[PDB]
């Protein structure tokens, strides 16, 4: 088949590569509206912090190299502006020449992802972070203007990682957020260590705070405060890149995302959608799910490649929503339904706080583990863990448990790998099972 | 019921405590032949290494506190010397007075564990390590004799832990072992970093080596070598503490262990056995299993408590044999059937070696993960992982997979918690799945 892909990053480049593993004859073309393909989205805050200094970690390929290795044609600075599904073409704008053309397809794969929201101010010192273009602009602005004070807006994992990296770079960030609901994939009462880490390092923050007005470097806030900043990075959520799809026959939900089946098919034959733009369902409960993260983009890319060029019995079984962020010394992880989705179930909660490992052995830190379960069938609905140590481990175990439909009571049977540096004879996971009695 | 427990440590003290949680009325007495109850077996190498200097860490209870807190009677220096199972009494020797007496029971719980084997040389410089008495004696001997050169005999995990601790204390150990199968719960090829770490620190070792004779401090070896050592710590295996059981009606296997059912019942009514003394079967395959580790002692303890005083439908489901040890910078973990047991199956092996986390993220290291599966049904039989980082996480996840008899192919579906410090969008575990075809 002739394969056209929209978006040349987490879902798109991966999918195209996986197809090429299976099918060496098909023509494959990817359109990407911006400058770079295959950049490491997750690495970007660390590039800003000068933790990653080697370009080759920020950018896996150029189009020239992708072609040389994989015989996949990637056209950057080409923006798909309409999908002519009845004719099986897409309309493409070459941004360099400002001419548009039609490209035909046999199979079309949509992985356009999302764009960062902006607060809308007219300001030369304000930036968003979504791609490597962004990252380079930020790094350049910092050097050209000898930036010291940075205002970081928003309190999701992107802003938090940006904040940490700005600090390690030697700058002086302040964090504001419009409410007190920070890091909202995590249970609201388990986020205190974020504030403790800011406090310990004397990093100012203000919650229930917003930008009210901007005058050059003079920033006036909703609280009435007036301060001077060298730069602003806004991390105020994202929106799906789906405007270009609206005229087509592809079905979009009211929020601009694309519902798909377990084969990542849209309602239109021969058109797939994957990554942040796609919505699906949870694996462990009968509810809709959107999990705009890297695992989902890569897994869908693999499934779509099998659908097109491999074993088409391979289908998605739904999301669990496993997610994690590091902030200074702490790890915050969760899996399962979102806090706001718990109310659709009759549920109970169990929790334990305990050293990640042997108290005696060096370097312990309390790890808080919380598990919500369905009273009707004792199935695990959500888990969350926060601690300096051991959190990623317990959440991955619980992810695997939820995959196999484990009950909370069966957590007593989990056979942990025990020695003093790693856990306990009855692990936190085991204690959750015992306490659920 | 009147409950008599034999052994006051991992299985015994725990089981007594768990019964008391459910049952406030029953009289519970524990007999322990040595000085201390509830010592932290696992902590003992770290006590020798002075990584633990506060003994409260190595002793978790005294009989006086167990009685005040739990109303359970513990009699130390009381050795059970016979089981008179037909009259439901045990004969007990008070070691301080050297007088014996009978203690009656409605239920008897045997958790006597195992003792260290000895090479049997007449020598005042040789020590074994199994309890806190042993630990004190070793520590005392090091000080009294200003021990520098120490010979560590045996290359099992405990012995490796002792070696590491002697080294960090400032002593100069040499390791020997009678064969080349060091750390035998791990695949032999995957144990090489143990020898690498020894080599890096110029800690001598000799495999396929044994003591031939001891003359004071002069040690003569099988190789013909003759060396001077200030001290010798022998870790040459253990043997079950079942001599006191032989005259009873309880069935022992040819090695002196006690076969039990999934309720931890022996063949004799009202008598249970748990901990290192007991043998069972694997959870995921139909084979006998003996897993003399802490998790199993604690789990059986809880199950016996439920049998006696709680929910008697709660039964054991078998072992997976999850185990782990730290040796200097590396972690060595495995789960499932032992290497020698693989030959009972038609199997295949899949492996990956990849960074524990994002390649661009500092302090990364290669993690080697290996999975063996049954060709007849794709089910996972064994897994092993070795590396400076991330091994415990993957093996714990795989333990949870095997608990559910997951197939190697379903590993593609594992939803990992991804951010750069922790894993990859396609984790090592997923890669095992993708590589299994
Ligand atoms: C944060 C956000 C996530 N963002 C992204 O992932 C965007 C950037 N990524 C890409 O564009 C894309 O993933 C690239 C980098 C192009 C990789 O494509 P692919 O996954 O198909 O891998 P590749 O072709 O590079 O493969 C080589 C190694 O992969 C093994 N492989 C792949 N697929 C299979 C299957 N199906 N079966 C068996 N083996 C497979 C190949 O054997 C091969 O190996 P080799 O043995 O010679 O090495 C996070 S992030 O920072 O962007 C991030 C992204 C990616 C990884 C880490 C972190
Ligand atoms: C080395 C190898 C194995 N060795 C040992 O375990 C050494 C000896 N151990 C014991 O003697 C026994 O395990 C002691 C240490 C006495 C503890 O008994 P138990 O497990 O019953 O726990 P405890 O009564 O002390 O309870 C404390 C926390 O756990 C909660 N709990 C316990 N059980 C339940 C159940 N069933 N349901 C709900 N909650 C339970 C308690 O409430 C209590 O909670 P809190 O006040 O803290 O909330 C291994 S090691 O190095 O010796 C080692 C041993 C133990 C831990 C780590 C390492
Ligand atoms: C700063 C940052 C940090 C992150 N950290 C993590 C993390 O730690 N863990 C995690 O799991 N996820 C993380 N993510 C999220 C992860 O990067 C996304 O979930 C993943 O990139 C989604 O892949 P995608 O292909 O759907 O979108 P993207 O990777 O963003 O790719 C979409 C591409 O499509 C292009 N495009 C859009 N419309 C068109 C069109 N009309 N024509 C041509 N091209 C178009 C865009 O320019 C873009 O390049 C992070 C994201 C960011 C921005
Ligand atoms: C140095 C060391 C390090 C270890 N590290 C680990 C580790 O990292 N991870 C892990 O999982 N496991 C580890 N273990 C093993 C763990 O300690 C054992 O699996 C666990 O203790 C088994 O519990 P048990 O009750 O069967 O035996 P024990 O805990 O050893 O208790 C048996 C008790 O019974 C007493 N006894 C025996 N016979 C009689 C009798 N006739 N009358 C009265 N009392 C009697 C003994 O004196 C002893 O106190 C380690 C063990 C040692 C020795
Ligand atoms: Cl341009
Ligand atoms: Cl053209
Ligand atoms: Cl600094
Ligand atoms: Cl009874
Ligand atoms: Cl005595
Ligand atoms: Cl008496
Ligand atoms: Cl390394
Ligand atoms: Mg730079
Ligand atoms: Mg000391
Ligand atoms: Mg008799």
């Amino acid at each position: 088949p002739k394969i056209v892909v929209v978006g040349a990053v987490a879902g798109g480049a991966t999918c195209a590569s996986q197809i090429r593993r299976l099918d060496k004859e098909s023509d494959i073309i990817i359109f990407e509206k911006d400058r770079d393909m295959s950049f490491a989205n997750c690495a970007l805050p660390y590039v800003i912090g000068e933790v990653v200094e080697d370009r080759r970690y920020a950018l896996a390929y150029t189009p020239e190299k992708f072609y040389d290795r994989k015989q996949i044609t990637v056209k950057t600075y080409h923006e798909v502006i309409a999908i002519n599904d009845e004719r099986q073409t897409v309309s493409v704008l070459n941004r360099k020449t400002n001419e548009q053309f039609e490209e035909s397809y046999d199979k079309l794969i949509l992985s356009p992802g999302a764009s960062a929201n902006s607060l809308g101010f007219e300001s030369d010192i304000t930036f968003t972070l979504r791609n490597l273009e962004d990252t380079d602009a930020i790094d350049q602005f910092i050097k050209a203007n000898q930036v010291d004070k940075v205002l970081v807006v928003g309190a999701g994992y992107v802003s938090l990682e940006v904040l940490e990296n700005l600090y390690e770079r030697g700058l002086h960030p302040t964090l504001i957020h419009r409410s007190d609901k920070i890091n909202k994939l995590m249970d609201a009462d388990m986020n205190q260590p974020i504030l403790d880490e800011l406090d310990k390092r004397e990093i100012p923050y203000r919650l229930n705070e917003e930008i009210n007005a901007i005058n050059g470097n003079e920033i006036t806030f909703k609280s009435g405060k007036v301060e001077h900043y060298d730069m602003i990075i806004e991390g105020v959520g994202t929106h799906p890149n789906s405007k270009f799809i609206e005229s087509s026959n592809i079905k979009l939900d009211r929020k601009g995302f694309i519902p798909v089946n377990d084969k990542f098919e849209t309602n239109v034959p021969n058109i797939y959608a994957i990554g942040d733009i796609a919505t699906s369902h949870y694996r462990h409960v009968d509810l809709p799910a959107s999990v705009p993260l890297a695992w989902g983009a890569h897994r869908a890319a693999s499934i779509v490649a099998e659908q097109i060029a491999g074993n088409d019995t391979i289908e998605f079984k739904g999301f669990l929503g496993n997610n994690i962020v590091k902030f200074f010394d702490y790890t915050f992880a969760s899996v399962g339904v979102k806090p706001n989705e718990l109310k659709q179930f009759d549920y109970k909660m169990v929790e334990v706080t305990q050293g990640a490992h042997a108290n005696y052995y060096p370097g312990n830190s309390p790890l808080h583990l919380r598990v919500y379960y369905d009273t009707s069938n004792r199935q695990i609905l959500r888990a969350a863990a926060v601690g300096k140590e051991g959190a990623d481990k317990r959440i991955d175990v619980l992810s695997m448990a939820m995959m196999n439909q484990l009950t909370v009571d069966e957590l007593t049977e989990f056979e942990v790998a025990y020695a003093p540096p790693y856990s306990h004879p009855k692990d936190l996971i085991n204690m959750i099972g015992y306490k659920a009695k």
